[PDB]
């Protein structure tokens, strides 16, 4: 059951970015986001992804203000986490 801020499906953000709660139901490959190979790529390993905020699976991520996102979830602006 996703928190009551989880980023949704008709979130005109996530759709642009093509976001998805579950990296596997995603177009990660399509994109080819540069940093890793897609199939690597999901929140937890974003530069986006804020790990001081939520709780547990559910995750900032810096895009989405005031929302959650899935810790293994994926959206086109995927980004090595670098620091
Ligand atoms: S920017 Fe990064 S942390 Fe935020 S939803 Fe997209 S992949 Fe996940």
């Amino acid at each position: 059951a996703a928190p009551a801020n989880a980023v949704t499906a008709d979130d005109p953000t996530a759709i642009a970015l093509k976001y998805n709660q579950d990296a596997t139901k995603s177009e990660r490959v399509a994109a080819a986001r540069p940093g890793l190979p897609p199939e690597e790529q999901h929140c937890a390993n974003c530069q986006f992804m804020q790990a001081n905020v939520g709780e547990g699976d559910w995750k900032g991520c810096q895009l989405f203000p005031g929302k959650l996102i899935n810790v293994n979830g994926w959206c086109a602006s995927w980004t090595l986490k670098a620091g």
